[PDB]
């Protein structure tokens, strides 16, 4: 036997770090969660027993700690890039750090319509997130994205025209709800390392904004005739506003809610142009995925 | 042996349900999920396979569909209301019917600044909840509630003066991270029947809203001695805005994040003044409660 | 304003311990998470900032593991009470300990069909738990409890003669199948103090053993008339065989598993006699409860 | 812009199938959560909004509980490849089925010593796992794994000899704790289409055995090194079992039990030879990958 294929490192290390203006008192807050897993040349700590080759997972977590302490944790795409940089430049036998953050939200109190110095709330478990894979000699891949983005519409959605045989019982319609959990990646042009990363630095943060607004308005606006022909509209508009994203991805469920006949009872009319109560269906769950490139 | 108690229904009944302005054409959504459990002259289902005192939680089901069909879902303590009086009123032989509902986010998007007709977000997993018991010849108990509301402060908490024995480590502190998910129950007076619930209705939507607006302010503002104190002060508030409230209850976690002494590596000083990089801590937990009345 | 009720503490403490058979090798784990809330002359630290009457709740989790060290932590009732007992005696002014255990299943793994000396595996997520209440005055009440103990019968469920009424679609139905997760609570006589529970210690196991043996055999073996009826039959069982327990208490739900009718496709038979493919519901399910005492 | 990758269909199909014995009265259950994702000339679905291309997910849907009703639903590698080699078929236009299954225990109950006929437990949340990706022109790719499955040791695992640099804090160790969650997948040769898996069938059950025997047999009889040198035997192991596969892989997490120094308190000793009581961490976690194929 050979080792084919091997990584290791620490997986769901919480961080959290502070900012403090002691000049304007204002505190801003980061939390996320850090994975990070090192290839290199390690195949002996699998096959002979040889840990001089391990840089411990528990140094790993330290690791994550110190570079917190010692950088800006924001935006992440530049955090998983130090973070990623520090291991295959430190460690002349390792050759890939693969870095995965979450970024949670924590976005900060307004009180009687003012925005509190230090007080912030979780609103909603949307996450914004990166890979970013550092391999020693081919630079550095950035995958961002936006993940647990929950949506829905109660009209401007349909779907008919699709194909019919012995195995379709579904009803074609022309007025249907739309809900979906948003999973969106947006894949960066290669960066030869650090600083072209940084060369780059407000993109990222724009390129996020510019990705959450293109989904929520394409998503209220499209009267949608398919979750496929909706997803490839936002694609093509994030496409055309960053020139340094290669791909975008979405992966979106169909959340469906069926309409409930309730004509078996006093004869009540609830579906079609009467339906008001839905049974929001767990699962199954249709499930599309695109990639949209640049023709 | 004997049936000391017993209590049987449908749980995790997911309802959505929409209102359509056919004028204007706003369209608005409700989402939640119901559970009734009923009470009643049902001991001999259980000793001696008598289904026939058995409503079926099949037919539960349904008349929570219908009775969304045929009433508004909002305030959840009146449809709740409704719901539980149904069962009392219907069958001779059921006497309480327990009326368990979780409201879940469906909140309007704004597009371009303008809030859209028909485009909802769920902003974060906080939940609006009723507990409603409707007992025959004692009237309709509500209690209602906000849980989910997951916030931190970043300074502004603090824990000293606490007993300290041969079991104690922890330090006193002046200035810590506090952060919590705010669970907040307020238990209505007793009322005589649905007419008393219909005619408080407004109290409902404006009750919730004063608790969630003095939680978060009490929190961002009171420069906490304890989870206790700051707990406390939010409770005597919201007794002294609504005469119908009876009590108010929080139960709260002290989700903590501790300090990380890095002065192992160069002499790096994060603690105390200079701690900025903490370590969420996922488990254990501080658990404060307290149910706070009129003196 | 003032304190109704009040209680306080660490919740979720994860805690291990080994035992170490230094003659014959054999080592035996356990793993619980411990939840300890206590009550007592507590008020003046909501009402008045006076930390002075807190035992901090890092305390009582340093507590929680010296007591595992101190004592052995099985069964978990006597463990429970040993821990109650501690803080209500150590503090004149704490009054009661409510003392919550969630036992962790680690079975000895069998190799070559010799049972190993320190290996162990998660045989599922079935729990053992206890709650302990320690009330300074009024002694000792334990709820034993097994918890996530999932099962079905693909045959010998029924239920039919149950309330048909305008609400109902339900079919009748003489062959169905029946899957639950069994909660089932064993409500212990007062015990006065710590001495009356040690000297019943063997009956915490041996009632734990009879519980399961007795759920899985009522299960099994009754051609079920509905929920109702076969939970009662498995409560009137374990009273029967332990005088020391006044009630038990069933919480179950009716995991439904739904024919589907494929004759609109080739005219494939699937209901009734010939149904061999269904579609198992996440949600909505039933929830049947019963509380058993002697009559 | 361009599609550059496209695959959509049904996700979380929760499916039960039984059989039932009529001469021996033996009836055997088997439960499964399904997802077929369908590749192929489908681009114009997202770029031109024609639903024309699409084989509604409602659709396969039903196609996967028709050829549940058509087929044995044992093994899954067989049934994921019959499932996966209708959609390539029937649809000229699909050209890849991409099947994952998940199969759930059901674990027939013993009664008093006797196999039940009827009855059955969830004996832990183990999965037994199928990836079967049906390519037009390409035959079948199988990955098969068995997940969640939840171990600990002990003693007889240790950790020493790693590097040792400025960012470690890890003591070294010649006797801790090693729990995991197993995550193994075996790797099949490329079979040329539905007849040539239907010509191996045994080896699927046989193969996930050995996999399983050989993962527990190894975990505890191997004096642990490290998880990279204990998950590499268990790969050589099973390729040295079975010549059709190609490789295999281990996702190992090092779920962490902290010793808990308690010298502070009464000179209690509960560090190395002495420690019994361990703190669980539940995050943040080792996490140890490794892929093993013939040299
Ligand atoms: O088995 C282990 N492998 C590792 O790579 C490691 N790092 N810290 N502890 C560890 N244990
Ligand atoms: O066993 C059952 N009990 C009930 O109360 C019920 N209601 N619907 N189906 C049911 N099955
Ligand atoms: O606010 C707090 N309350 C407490 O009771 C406590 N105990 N430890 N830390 C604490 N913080
Ligand atoms: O938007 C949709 N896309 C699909 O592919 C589909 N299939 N069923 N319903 C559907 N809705
Ligand atoms: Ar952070
Ligand atoms: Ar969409
Ligand atoms: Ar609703
Ligand atoms: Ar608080
Ligand atoms: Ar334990
Ligand atoms: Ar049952
Ligand atoms: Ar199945
Ligand atoms: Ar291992
Ligand atoms: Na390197
Ligand atoms: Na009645
Ligand atoms: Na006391
Ligand atoms: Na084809």
């Amino acid at each position: 036997s050979a080792v084919k294929a091997a990584r290791y490192g620490k997986d769901n290390v919480r961080v959290y770090k502070v900012h403090k203006d002691e000049k304007t008192g204002v505190q801003t807050v980061y939390e996320m969660t850090v994975c990070v897993l090192l290839e290199g040349e390690i195949e002996t700590s699998y096959t002979k027993a040889d840990n001089s080759v391990i840089v411990a997972t528990d140094s790993i977590k330290n690791t994550i700690y110190i570079t917190a302490k010692q950088n800006p944790v924001t935006p992440p795409e530049l955090f998983g890039s130090i973070l990623g940089t520090h291991f295959i430049e430190k460690y002349n036998h390792i050759h890939a750090a693969h870095v995965n953050i979450v970024c949670h939200r924590w976005t900060r109190m307004d009180i009687d319509g003012k925005p509190h110095p230090h007080s912030f709330i979780r609103d909603s478990e949307e996450k914004r997130n990166v890979q970013v894979d550092v391999v020693e000699g081919k630079g550095i891949d950035i995958k961002s994205s936006l993940s647990g983005l929950t949506v829905l519409k109660s009209t401007n959605s349909q779907f008919w025209g699709f194909l019919r045989d012995e195995y379709t019982t579904l009803k074609e319609t022309w007025d249907r709800i739309l809900s979906t959990d948003v999973d969106a990646t947006w894949q960066w042009k290669n960066f030869s390392g650090l600083q072209e990363v940084r060369s780059h630095v407000p993109k990222f943060d724009a390129t996020w904004a510019t990705a959450r607004e293109v989904t929520l308005k394409t998503f209220a606006e499209d009267n949608s005739a398919s979750v496929q022909a909706t997803m490839y509209k936002m694609a093509e508009q994030i496409l055309a506003r960053q020139q340094l994203i290669e791909t975008v991805e979405y992966s979106l469920p169909n959340k469906h809610y069926f309409e409930i006949d309730l004509s078996w009872h006093k004869g009540l009319q609830n579906t079609g142009k009467n339906a008001e109560v839905f049974a929001p269906q767990s699962d199954p769950n249709g499930l599309i995925k695109c990639t949209v490139g640049r023709s």
